[PDB]
RNA sequence: AGAGCACUUUUAUCACCGUGUCCCCAAUCUGGAUAUUUUGUGUG
């Protein structure tokens, strides 16, 4: 790494951690819901394969909020106040967080 | 600054298709709210 680090002359940033965050939890229990699933075969004549069959399956969903602690820390994040402000604005504009 | 906690749960999909709760039936048969009772008493 960095030609054995003398040319870098900087910290390798190995473990510098900023914006520590926790993991979200729901507010309501789970009551074993189910929604059906069809997935028909792609074609009966296509060159592209058809998985040899078509099978129906199940899913489960629920409606629930998600409380969340933030845990922002560090008095050293003053080098780039613009970056901090942009990050806070992006957090305020959170959307599509889970790649479901 | 805690035996240094990142790099991944990811990308698509109609439970679809047809179907008269139908066909007859009486709440029917009789019964005196009847028997007595003064709005009486006097005024230019």
């Amino acid at each position: 790494n960095d030609a054995k680090e003398m040319k870098k002359l900087n910290r390798p940033a190995k473990r510098d951690s900023i914006f520590r965050c926790n993991m979200a939890v729901a507010v309501n229990p789970y009551k074993y819901d189910t929604v059906f699933y069809q997935s028909p075969l792609n074609a009966g004549d296509s060159a592209w394969k058809n998985s040899t069959s078509s099978a129906l399956l199940h899913r489960e969903v629920t409606h629930t909020a998600f409380q969340y602690p933030f845990a922002l820390a560090g008095k050293d994040c003053a080098a780039k106040p613009e970056w901090v402000k942009a990050l806070l604005q992006a957090i305020a504009e959170l959307n599509g967080v889970a790649g479901g």
